[PDB]
Formats: C-alpha cells, structure tokens, sequence
DNA sequence: AATGCGCATT
DNA sequence: AATGCGCATT
C-alpha cells in the first residue's frame, strides 16, 4: 500500500499482535484480494500436499497446481501418492545431477486474470515452517498483461524478467515452458530488486558469472558504488544450515566467499573486513517458542561441527527484539553490508541458500570453474535501483526509504558458556521451555 | 671380528681416514674374503647397472645376478636394456598394486660355497650414493649350509629365517622361489635382530601386526621392557624423504605413527613423549661436502611441504661429529629411542623406510584394514634378544655392548634463519660449498 | 542418496 | 605414473 521494498515476514503463533499486524500468513498470500486466480506454480523442498491445498481460498482450491521438486524414488513416490486425490495438481522433478544437491528454491508464481506475481520467500510448504518461526518474503507487485497488439520488452532497469527467465530454462523440463511464455506475456518493468540464482552444475568463464557468489560479485561490481572507508564496513551472514566449509577459513569462507561480499565499485582493491555469522546458540533453541524441537529445523550435524571449530569463533546469537522474535527460531536466509556504527547498510539480501558451498558454489581444477550443488533463488535490495547510496536502518521493525532489519544490530558474539546448536547430540542437562529434554531418537 | 651389532656405514671421499676405518665400500662387501661366491640377488629401487657390475670382484663378474626392481613401462626398457650387454644378469619386477608405490627394500643375498650372507642396507645402486652421504649396513654372519641328512630348522630366537621367508613369499615372484629354498637349506641360527618389513596391500585383523609400524608396535609390545619413567624418554626419527602426512599432528604422525614407536612391554597405558624428527636444513645442504648436489637425495617437494608447517617445529638438524660426517649428508634411515638425558636407548633400528604412510603405513576404513604402498625392509635392535635392558650409546663411534649411534645426540633445533631442505626451489642467494647456485631446471 | 573431484612416491 | 579411498546436503 505504502512501501518500497515489499519486504515481509510470517505471523508467528503466540506474540503479542503488535507484532504480527504487518506480517503474513500464506492464506493472506492467496487471498483473493490479490487478484482472482487461473493457475499457481509452487517451487519448493519440503511438501505437506494436504495442508498446503487447505491454505488456497475455496474459490480457487480447484484452479491447477504445478508442484516443483527435487525429490527421487521413495521421497517421490511418497509425494506423487499423496498428491493422487487432486486432480488439478501437476509435478516437475527438476534434475539433480551432482550428488548432495537440492531442490531447495522456493518460489511461488501466481497467476491471475489482472496479471502476475512472482514471491520469492524462505518457508517450506508444512505446517511447522509458517507456525513459530522467523521467515522471510518478497512479493512483486501485479505485475499487468502486454496488449497484444504492443511491442514492449516489459523488463525493468534490473533486467529481473531476463534473469528469471534464465533461470527458469536452465532447468530444461517441458511443464515450465508454460511458464517462461507466461512471463514473456507480462510487464515487469516496475521491479526495483536483482534477481540471485545457484543452479547445479560446473560453469566455466563468463559464465561463473551467471549464477552463485560470481552472480552477487557481478552485481555488486557494476551496481554499487566503492564508499569512503569501505574495508571497516563488515559483512553479516544470517542462516539455518551449514555446511562443509573445510579445515580453515582461507578454503573457501575468508578467501573466495567472503571477497565476492565485500567487492564494491568497478575499481578493485587486493584484509581485515570483519565477518559476523549468525546462527542459533543451544541456548537460543532451549528458550525458544517451541523449545528443542525448533532443531528440527537447524541440521547442524555433529560429524560436520567438528571438523571446523574454526568457524565457531565467528559465531554471534540469534537476537530480534526489533521484531519480538528473540525466541522465534530463524529459518530465513540474510546477508547484507552495515556500516561500522550499524545505521547504514550498503545493500540487503534474503535468499533461500545457507552458508554452504552446495548452494553458493565453489571453484574446482584451479580457478577455472565454479561447481554449484543446488537449486537456490533470492532478492537482492540496491540502493542504486533507488536512487540512493546507502539504506538506513529501521532501528525499529514497525520513516520513507529506510530498510526493515529483522534481527538487532549488532550482532552479540557468543558467551564461553554457549555453544551452537547440533541437532545430533542429547540437551539432557536443562529443560526447554515446555519442560523436555532432547534424544535424537 | 669382535663386535656383536655389526653395523657399519659407507666410505665417504673427502674425509680424514679416521672415519673410514670401520666404515665399508660395496667393492668390501663383495669381496673374496667373504667367501667364494655363486650367484648373487640385489634388491634396490634405483641401478647402474655398468657401475654395479664393476663393484664386483673379477673372479665373480660373470656369475650370476638376479635385478629386483618396481619400475614399469619406459623405465623397465631402460632397465633392461641396460643389462642386455650381460648374458648372466637376470631380472624381476616385483608388483605395486596400489599407486604412488614403489620397491624401496635395499638388500643383497649373497650365496658363497661356504654359506650364505644377508645384507639389508639403505643405498640405492648408483656410485653417488656410495660416495660422499652417510649410510646405513647391516651384515648377518655366514649362515653355514644345513648338513643334508640333519633336520634342524636352522632359526634364531628372533624368528628371523620364517619372518624373511614370509617376506619373499609376499611378492609371488617364481624367480625368488629359489631364494626361499636357498635359505631353507641354511643354518640362520646366530641372528640377534628383528626383522622389519613393509610389503604393499591393505591388510585385516590379525594381519595388520605382519607389516609396517603395527610390526613394530607387536615386536615392542612382546620382547621389549616398560621402563621406569618411561613417558619420558623420547622418540627420534631420522630420514631423507617425507611423504603427505595430512592437516595436523593428529591425523597419523602423533597419534597412529608414535603410538606404535613409544610402545614398551606387555602392559598398555592410554602422551608428553618428545618427539626429534631429522631432516638436514637449507644451511646443512649448502655446507656440505656436494654442496646443493646433495639436494639431488632429499627430495621435499613444495607442494607437499607447504600443506604441513606444522610439522617443521619438529625438525632437527643433521649433526654428526662423532662420525665426521656433519658435511656427509644423510640418504640412512633410523629410529631409536634414548632416555631423557642420552646415555642409553631401548633399542634402535636401521630401516630403508622414510617418514611415509606409503612406506609405514596407515589406516583406512574406521581402524579395521591398514594400507601400506611400498616395499620397505630393516633390521631392529634389541636388548632382550643380548640378555641386557639397555644399550649405552658410544659416546664416541670409533666398550663392549654400546650402540655405535652415527649421529650426535642431543639433536638440536632449527634456529629461526632455518628452513628445511626442499628441492623444488631455487637457492640463488648465498653460494654452496664448490661456489654453486640451485636452480631446479 | 550414488558421481567425480582430489589425494597419494623417493 | 593410473586405482580406490574419502568427501559432499537441509
């Protein structure tokens, strides 16, 4: 109605509605508010079929479903037989050829008679992601039909239609042509974000530029601007998983990661940029809304944790007050560029990929190509798109151009008593909040 | 004549004839006086094959040899085009099945009308390795013939004719087969040490104590004596190669490597037990009787050394007055183990195997099969098999029973203006011995 | 889940 | 030199 951005999180189940006034539930997601309903497309991990069809309005439970999926055998079989009832439901398994790798893009298209919307969040379609925890969205906005006698590219400053595009071919299943000739049909010239992809596969030259960490280095080299004192500006990363980053940080994290995120401006520099990763304590969890079964959620395993100790030094608590969230679990996905004193942030990202190599890629045979595991997709916020330098931002979550952070600034750097969450071990020592212990049966 | 160990060096050119009294060239070892030969066999990684037969006395030059070698393809042809011109010289490749392997195991049998001899040493057969570097030999007595009608098996207290006969038997080489018969007509009664093998394969249960550093580990548990105190006297482990030893001291040097060198009688406990490892300095190559030449035997890559610094705050330098042999550099390996203030060791061992899990081996598969790659063979010291507890080291090589240690004890420590050996990078700042720069072309 | 990258001598 | 061990998700 107001806002820029267009930048949301979930209602969250048991806060005080001062909180939850602003947020959103899938089913205010396919009101009919937004336009009467033809078709959906659904792009996702993890399906609860059932649910997912209750979150649809009556009037537009029987309109066609494609469902997009990584799932192989048993998981599939399981998917397809509980999708049997639904006559209107359709699915694409999309081709994961390197081991380790998901489908893990979640996305909705959303067609209407009045137009298009494209939603880019960070939610799995069950119950328990859209329940007590912490998400993130994007919505576009309606985006309107081309005449059909007009000649119009429909793409905005951002080339986001292009890079959806793209995107969308590089999977290669059939059932999606239906959905690039959709796209082509439509104006999407209003839209102020980049568009951040990882598809699987191994790239080799220009094209290491396409997708991953190479995509936001592009990005950031050709549409931010280099800032006075820009090595103290640091870089935060917000997450649920991780992954195996290897024996120490100039493997991947603090060389290859970390300088894609930091570049700025087309003239390059080649440092002591500070690195604030975030991820939930044990602590965190123990006294969170649903106690231990939020590490449902964060898989951190034990045999992966052990191997880079390393990282844990950099780890900082999970802290949202601004948002009444503290105790909210985090399963979105951010990154983004603060100043030192925090009130300015360069640029902002939420995304579906955590801080692992499956999903930003990383490089193979010596520097000349960049392996991608998975599926991902998100938003990138620039100021540059605006007509700005930088952001400021929303010391508080809920006056015209300043970005909604949904965590506290600064991040808070983890006691000696803490230690991260791993899903793996038994908390037998302390109760959560609703007086359990935790064995991973 | 007198002494019990028989253990001796090389002749080394250029060094007063002090040293070389007590020392052996190969023209020595061959010689008539140890009786009128038959045929010989020659173990050896490396051969020339012109310079070798000419080592020989003319009275045997045309009886017969048999070369056993691992080389293949280019470096086979070359082999044995080289021993064309020799109507008497025989061959046998012996089979590396794992990669990166290769037939180290340095050893002459020598059969004589008289007896037999074995010699187990640690100089491959080319004349530079006979000049001016400090090496390692071990003679057996002339094992008499077993009367034909007598039924004796002809062993000693430390197994030695059924632990080198399984060694032989490994390879599955007809050609040795009349090795094996040889030596089981032979009376090898007299030996006082341990043999040491190391043959490729991955071996189970039972199996993993037949090879490498589990062999070691059995021999210490079963015939050496716990000490008092023992914790503290050290390990020390001398050589001219070293192999990839992984990310840190835990991965195989400190925990699987020096568990099975620091084990002593039946008991076990579950270490602060100093470990000496040496390895010649850029500064002890650059002052030596070759000079960088000598680089040519210690062949550190610096691919392989860069990935483990941390192994370099273990290093040593090469030091060897009580020999004269500071400027002789080492291609010798041993490992013993003194007490904290020197005066004696437990045992010591005389090996051609460097600091290698190629050569030692290493396990796989969660502590149930042990991997070795190359064929590796020495001979072990002990007190037990004299009746004594100790050796003493000779304060001075050149009185009864005292171990002749070759090098000076206690090792000292790199400085900080020292780096290790490496042969991969050019030495072009300060010139060696003979006026030289290095540069690896 | 099951492919292909990286590794390992003297 | 060219085999097979170990690795990599949310």
């Amino acid at each position: 109605k107001g806002n820029p951005f267009q930048f949301y999180l979930t209602r969250v189940s048991g806060v005080k509605p001062k909180y939850n006034s602003g947020a959103l539930h899938i089913k205010d997601i396919l009101s009919p508010l937004f336009g009467t309903l033809v078709s959906s497309a659904q792009f996702n991990y993890c399906f609860d079929v059932d649910w997912l069809v209750k979150q649809y309005p009556p009037e537009f439970r029987k309109k066609p479903i494609l469902l997009v999926h990584g799932d192989k055998r048993e998981a599939k079989a399981h998917l397809h037989a509980q999708a049997k009832p639904y006559e209107n439901i359709s699915l694409c398994q999309a081709k994961l050829d390197i081991a380790f790798g998901t489908h893990h893009t979640k996305m909705m298209l959303l067609l209407y008679e009045e137009g298009l919307r494209v939603v880019i969040h960070t939610s799995n379609l069950i119950h328990a992601d859209w329940h007590q925890k912490t998400q993130g969205i994007w919505l576009s906005p309606l985006y309107p039909r081309i005449a059909d006698g007009t000649h119009k590219s429909g793409e905005s400053p951002t080339h986001f239609k292009a890079n959806l595009i793209s995107y969308l071919t590089a999977y290669n299943a059939p059932s999606l042509k239906e959905w690039i000739d959709v796209i082509h049909k439509h104006d999407l010239s209003e839209t102020n974000v980049y568009l951040i992809g990882s598809t699987p596969g191994r790239f080799q030259g220009s094209q290491k530029d396409n997708w991953g960490h190479f995509r936001l280095k592009k990005l950031l080299k050709d549409h931010a601007s280099s800032m006075p004192n820009a090595e103290s500006w640091p870089v935060v990363g917000q997450f649920s998983s991780v992954g195996s980053l290897g024996a120490d940080e100039s493997k991947w994290l603090c060389s290859e990661f970390k300088e894609s995120m930091l570049t700025l401006g087309k003239e390059s520099k080649t440092s002591s940029v500070p690195l604030y990763l975030i991820y939930p304590s044990v602590e965190n969890v123990r006294t969170s809304l649903e106690g231990y079964p939020a590490g449902g959620s964060l898989p951190y395993s034990i045999q992966t944790a052990e191997k880079q100790n390393w990282l844990h030094s950099y780890f900082h608590k999970w802290s949202a007050e601004t948002s009444g969230r503290s105790n909210a679990m985090p399963h979105i996905k951010t990154y983004m560029r603060p100043s030192p004193d925090f009130s300015k942030i360069a640029w902002f990202l939420v995304t579906s990929a955590n801080l692992s190599k499956a999903a930003w890629g990383a490089l193979e045979k010596n520097g000349t190509q960049l392996m991608i595991r998975s599926y991902e997709l998100g938003v990138l916020f620039l100021p540059s798109a605006l007509g700005l330098d930088s952001f400021k931002v929303k010391q508080k979550f809920f006056p015209m151009a300043t970005f909604p952070v949904p965590y506290d600034l600064p991040p808070e750097l983890y006691g000696s008593k803490d230690r991260p969450w791993i899903w793996n071990i038994p908390y037998v020592k302390a109760p959560d909040t609703h007086g359990n212990m935790w064995v991973p049966s």
